């Protein structure tokens, strides 16, 4: 397939381009999960505190450290400061909650999960008298300079952002003082919503692009019949069909010939096997750009409730 199975970040640490997603997997199957997806072969995996799973993948992953399956220096683990802890004062604890729910002493990569930050709290959505989520008045600097801090500290090899906007990239890259520039942004990526634009900045600066919802999420709650359907889609499945792999095997090595990180999620044995098995073939340019030729902008996470916050990233063009 001519394809590594790590990238280059700039922080100079080794990335496993193919990881395991796990919004939605629940707590009583996402331990399987990940001890099926360690048994064969990914050590890339995407967690988040708000995804409330955390210390069930913490189980699996430590379960296959103390087996001796595999080494923690092999591994590659990723999770995200969620919005209700921008406050200088909470992304330590944040963080540390974190490490001590996944079992481990330090993460590969830690990411600004979305750049609006909400009141601290309880509730990972507050909500105003009127459905509105109430904001934080931590801009997304102070909170990047946070997130340096973990580093000087030991908790993180590398940090990142996710769903920013490339003028919100911008914004970090022009940082005054700037210490550690960010090593990922981890934004959705899929043949209909293909994210030139973005993608090609992100990689201009050496930042690496991690694609999430690369299936299109069929699982995702708010999901509607109307919807486009990536892994229903004739064109795709033809594709699939004239190289001999499914529809998901070719939307999760589509990213991959685009030089992106992907991460698709499954709590189902049989597809989390399947899908790490793509680096036996490969899409031609022509594939790849018809595969591109299928954008529609549509967007499966779009934080609907916060298009008012001053750092809602959806607003601009890319
Ligand atoms: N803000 C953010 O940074 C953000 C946002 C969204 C997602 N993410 C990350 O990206 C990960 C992946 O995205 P996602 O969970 O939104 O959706 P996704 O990976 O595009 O799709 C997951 C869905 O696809 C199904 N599936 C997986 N493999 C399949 C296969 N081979 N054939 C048919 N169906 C298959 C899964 O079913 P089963 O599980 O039942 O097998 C699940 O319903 C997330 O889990 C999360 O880690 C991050
Ligand atoms: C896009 C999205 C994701 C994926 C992500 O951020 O990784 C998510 C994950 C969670 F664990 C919880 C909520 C969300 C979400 C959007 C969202 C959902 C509900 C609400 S309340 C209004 O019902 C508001 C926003």
């Amino acid at each position: 397939s001519h394809m590594a199975s790590r990238l280059l970040l700039n922080n100079g640490a080794k990335m496993p381009i193919l990881g395991l997603g796990t919004w939605k997997s629940p707590p009583g199957q996402v331990t399987e999960a990940v001890k099926v997806a360690i048994d064969v072969g990914y050590r890339h995996i995407d967690c988040a505190h708000v995804y409330q799973n955390e210390n069930e993948v913490g189980v699996a992953i430590q379960e296959k450290l103390r087996e001796q399956v595999v080494k923690r220096e092999e591994l590659f683990i990723v999770s995200k400061l969620w919005c209700t802890y921008h406050e200088k004062g909470l992304v330590k604890g944040a963080c540390q909650k974190t490490l001590s729910d996944l079992k481990l002493d330090y993460l590969d990569l830690y990411l600004i999960h979305w750049p609006t930050g909400f009141k601290p709290g309880k509730e990972f959505f507050p909500l105003d008298e009127s459905g509105n989520v109430v904001p934080s008045d931590t801009n997304i600097l102070d909170t990047w300079a946070a997130m340096e801090e973990l580093v000087d500290e030991g908790l993180v090899k590398a940090i990142g952002i996710s769903n920013f906007n490339h003028l919100q990239v911008e914004m970090i890259l022009n940082k005054p003082g700037l210490k550690y520039k960010p090593a990922v942004n981890q934004i959705e990526c899929h043949p209909y919503l293909t994210q030139e634009k973005l993608i090609q900045y992100c990689q201009s600066k050496g930042i690496v692009v991690t694609a999430y919802s690369p299936l299109g999420s069929p699982d995702r709650p708010w999901a509607k019949p109307e919807d486009p359907s990536l892994l229903e889609d004739p064109r795709i499945k033809a594709i699939a069909a004239k190289h001999n792999k499914t529809t998901a095997q070719v939307l999760i090595r589509f990213p991959m010939q685009r030089n992106l990180v992907v991460i698709p999620k499954s709590v189902t044995p049989e597809r989390i096997a399947e899908n790490f098995k793509v680096f036996d073939f490969e899409l031609s340019s022509q594939d790849m750009t018809t595969l591109l030729s299928y954008n529609r902008n549509w967007r499966v996470c779009a934080l609907l409730s916060c298009t008012s916050h001053k750092d809602y990233p959806f607003h601009e063009e890319f």
